[PDB]
């Protein structure tokens, strides 16, 4: 559990690493068929990594974990949710650039 | 099978019932998390049924067919591809009303 960026493995994993997270979390719902996801994912991953634990990034492949997509009412990908204390606190859909992501993260982190 | 409307189960089933179809095929990419698909899928499936074999409908659960969404560059649902002798000949994304679907089918069937 050393990495601030990680693939969600299953329901349990989500509940532990995300719902029960002591730090703010960005949840990236993505799939291999989603082109914009292929740019956004790594861009967000890099920016989260640089925060060294002030925020974590939980990646959820909606093919592998379609239940989590249903639960969180995903309607397209990429969808990124900001979560804190188990609640959804912010959300965007689609690609964002580095400036936009940086703003998103600072708002979440404080 | 006897039905003009069906679920694609796997890769071979797509080769047999779509790529090797002797009739024109409408291929409906949907997902369990997609609200609009709940409207479109049934609407289209009924209209297809009514043609009693002049066209067939291959339903593709995107999340069970990453491969096919990759191949046909499906990045959202619903997406519907019209296909004939192995190739894409028309496409739409999102819901369509009955008039629209009629036109789409007439254009494909002739």
């Amino acid at each position: 559990h050393g990495s601030t960026t990680f693939n969600i493995q299953d329901g349990p994993d989500f509940q532990d690493r995300v719902v029960n997270s002591e730090t703010p979390v960005v949840v990236d719902f993505h799939a291999q068929w989603c082109g914009p996801c292929k740019i956004l994912g790594p861009r967000l991953e890099k920016m989260v990594a640089k925060q060294h634990g002030k925020v974590v990034m939980a990646k959820v492949d909606i093919d592998d974990h379609t239940d989590l997509a249903i639960e969180y009412e995903v309607s397209a990908v990429p969808t990124v949710l900001a979560m804190k204390n188990g609640d959804v606190v912010d959300k965007f859909v689609g690609i964002k650039d580095e400036d936009q992501l940086e703003a998103f993260l600072k708002k979440l982190i404080g």
